[PDB]
């Protein structure tokens, strides 16, 4: 059902880390994501049954712990958890680009959903050891965002620049904190200008910022 969100319906997704004391890192983000996208898509979506699958997923839990919540349009819903996996402080993720192409028309792409023919495909093209992430550009050749992360740049100025949602890609919650927080800011660049910058990034919710260099 998650496998097959391309010929089938699709599923709404959020992929959270979970904290000893201070449960879900970015909770209420996730949530306004995960309910605003329901409501706009038509999703049966109760948040008493939320709260329960989460909170069953993470009773007895003792360390950081990946969490993978999906909601189906008939409301029903699942809650994973699994120990997370930090990546060492040193680790510098390789990126590539893709072939594969967004079209910023594809409104879809705002929702976080397992309809992830696009990103699958990008993926497929590049070998772990070619890649750690992927990322794709748009029709007008705009870098929009990675497989699974949203890319931030520093140009020299200290400002993480991330390319402005209307060139298609998914509003993700890393991005949204870092952009009300004023680290990060809105731009349009390709491929070839983010050779020139200073600092490279990239990130979402579960994994915090994660230093890269392009190839
Ligand atoms: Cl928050
Ligand atoms: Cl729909
Ligand atoms: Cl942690
Ligand atoms: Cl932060
Ligand atoms: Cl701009």
């Amino acid at each position: 059902p998650l496998r097959d969100g391309d010929t089938a319906d699709f599923e709404l997704i959020e992929t959270m880390r979970w904290q000893p004391g201070t449960s879900f890192l970015r909770f209420d983000r996730h949530l306004a994501r995960l309910y605003g996208s329901a409501a706009e898509l038509g999703f049966a979506c109760d948040p008493q049954r939320i709260a329960e699958v989460l909170s069953d997923a993470l009773d007895g839990a003792r360390t950081a712990m990946r969490t993978r919540l999906a909601l189906a349009r008939n409301g029903d819903a699942t809650a994973s958890a699994q120990p997370y996996e930090p990546l060492a402080a040193d680790k510098v993720w390789i990126l590539r680009l893709a072939r594969t192409r967004l079209d910023s028309q594809n409104t879809l792409l705002r929702h976080k959903t397992s309809r992830r023919q696009l990103y699958t495909h990008a993926r497929s093209e590049y070998l772990v050891t070619q890649a750690d992430e992927v990322l794709l550009a748009n029709e007008r050749g705009e870098i929009c965002e990675g497989t699974i992360t949203n890319v931030f740049a520093d140009f020299g100025d200290g400002v993480l620049a991330t390319p402005r949602l209307d060139c298609g890609l998914l509003p993700g919650v890393l991005r949204a904190e870092l952009l009300d927080e004023g680290r990060a800011e809105e731009a349009i660049y390709s491929y070839d200008d983010l050779k020139s910058a200073k600092a490279l990034f990239v990130g979402n919710s579960l994994r915090g910022l994660i230093p890269a260099k392009l190839v």
